């Protein structure tokens, strides 16, 4: 199962208990952006993330009562469309706002039961995704597939590294692949044990296919209130990129001396083959857009290895 | 019976009947159609061998002036990158695409490919959360026919395009229309089954590598390369790679005949099979600017790789 979350008087995680801490639901966010929780009916916000104030520019308690018709009118019903009741909590929805307090956001909204989360982070407004596209495409096996993506990935994010990152059948991981700055450690080579990334982080990360911490030393912030009114129960929030990471993930990053991490998954098959893992040594909020080109890669990649693994057996 | 190509017609070739569709060299027609330009140059030397004969009025040059000149002194700030991107013996699947700021045309799409020792170049001219949006709800379609249909109507949305459908193929390689989307008073494919030579052969086994083709308006004239084989061969030009390529005048009768002015289908590619055809119609001519025909490049490969795990859902 799973231990309690903290806030609920839950125990403390250790390394003897890695498979039982409940990071879905930490209870808080990252500080680069705002999380408002709302009634898929009335559109009633529920929770809210005690730095909405900034982002937003509203008054504390304005928000906590008000509903997302009065809040966002063009947008609340495209939400309604696009998520409907039963969907699943994979399926997201984005919008570009030009909000008066901040020049455009980013809001990226998804679903789990009667609740709509959202989520808002600051946002802006060639090729090379198309170029590499292709550049995938004619790799001529999985070893080279493997390096192109790392480099191209590097060179779109300007991240201080980028791996390829292949799980074993029994979930230990191997650096297949690398792309860095140089003057960086060489990770290429290397595997780690499975506990690493420990099962219930893998699960997650099968349906979800993107996570990132922006700063290994930021601390969270707590929604409010952190229980959601309609189960008195934790809001899930793995489906939300903003979620607070596990704060062992933080001391294992902090140790290596990254102060950004990112992810992407490549699943092949319904099941996780590995992750395209970027490291940078200070604080970097990549923006939405460029999240955006980093998810089609997951993509194209989970096609592109399943092509090419076919061509060896 | 599958045979070889025939000639093509400037090389003394017969003229293409019913008879022997599956014959038509479709890859060389020595020609493009008109809403771009082509050169070809050397893949060592940057030397421009061919151009389209309406390239002048693209590039705003008389042909002897840039036939003059390499692509060093042409393209000054994309002859290095070119020459990164498409190393020799690289596939001619490859493509590599850049925006260019030409004086006399505006903003230009130039879209490279190598094909041995020949670089091939296409310009056209060029001009929010749409795609992101499609591709979650691609991955959340319960079955395939949801699938189906929400790629459909979603390319619709994105192109306008009159009637926009999922072709798919049969082991026998007839077709059969599984969904579509369609403007009001059309009539409906849905449902509909078709001759496996509707899409001969060769046709199938080039739509297997190279993923989109169109035909912007049926009834224009082909524009005539120049000189129309490669100086360094004195072959053909393999043009089966370039999306300016003329059109079958076979096929174009067909869609003229059907009341089709334009044309385009994306390949659906399954375990290296041509698994269908995203296949749409404009009654009339219309072009589709190519940073549009991208995103419909991208929904291609997304829809091979749902159509892959909505079937194994599947035994
Ligand atoms: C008691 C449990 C421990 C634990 C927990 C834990 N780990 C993650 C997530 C990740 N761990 C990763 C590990 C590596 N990154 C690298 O670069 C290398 C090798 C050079 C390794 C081995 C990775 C990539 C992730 C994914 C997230 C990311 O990209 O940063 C979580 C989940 C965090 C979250 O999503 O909130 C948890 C709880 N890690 C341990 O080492 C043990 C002691
Ligand atoms: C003597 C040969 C004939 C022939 C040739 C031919 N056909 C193609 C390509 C295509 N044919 C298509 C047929 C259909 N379009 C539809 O909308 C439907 C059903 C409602 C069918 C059956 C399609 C879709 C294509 C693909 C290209 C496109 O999207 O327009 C070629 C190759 C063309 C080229 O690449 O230049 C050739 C030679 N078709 C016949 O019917 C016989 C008479």
């Amino acid at each position: 199962p799973f231990f309690p979350p903290l806030y609920l008087g839950g125990p403390e995680i250790t390394t003897e208990n890695c498979e039982r801490e409940p990071i879905h639901i930490p209870g808080s966010i990252q500080p680069h952006g705002a999380l408002l929780t709302a009634d898929g009916h009335s559109g009633e916000v529920l929770q809210m993330s005690l730095n909405a104030a900034t982002f937003l520019g509203q008054e504390p308690t304005v928000l906590r009562g008000q509903t997302l018709a009065a809040l966002l009118p063009e947008q609340w019903p495209a939400l309604q469309a696009a998520l409907p009741p039963g969907c699943p909590d994979a399926l997201q929805y984005r919008a570009t706002l030009d909000w008066p307090a901040a020049g455009h956001l980013s809001l990226t909204v998804h679903r789990v039961g009667e609740l709509l989360i959202l989520e808002f982070e600051p946002t802006e407004a060639p090729h090379a995704l198309r170029n590499a596209m292709f550049a995938l495409e004619s790799a001529p096996n999985l070893r080279a597939l493997a390096e192109v993506a790392t480099q191209t990935v590097r060179e779109l994010t300007g991240f201080d590294r980028v791996m390829l990152y292949k799980f074993a059948p029994d979930a230990t991981g191997e650096v297949i692949a690398e792309a860095r700055r140089e003057g960086l450690h060489a990770f290429l080579g290397h595997r780690f044990p499975a506990s690493d990334i420990p099962a219930q982080a893998r699960a997650l990360y099968t349906r979800h296919l993107l996570r990132l911490t922006a700063d290994t030393r930021a601390a969270a912030v707590p929604l409010d209130p952190v229980l959601n009114p309609q189960t008195n129960a934790p809001t899930p929030l793995g489906g939300a990129v903003l979620r607070a990471t596990s704060p062992m993930h933080m001391q294992y990053l902090r140790n290596m001396g990254v102060g950004s991490s990112l992810s992407v998954s490549v699943v092949v098959g319904g099941q996780l083959w590995g992750l395209i893992a970027c490291h940078h040594q200070t604080p970097y909020v990549l923006p939405p857009d460029l999240r955006t080109t980093l998810e089609y890669l997951g993509r194209l990649l989970s096609l592109q290895v399943q092509v090419k693994e076919a061509l060896e057996h």
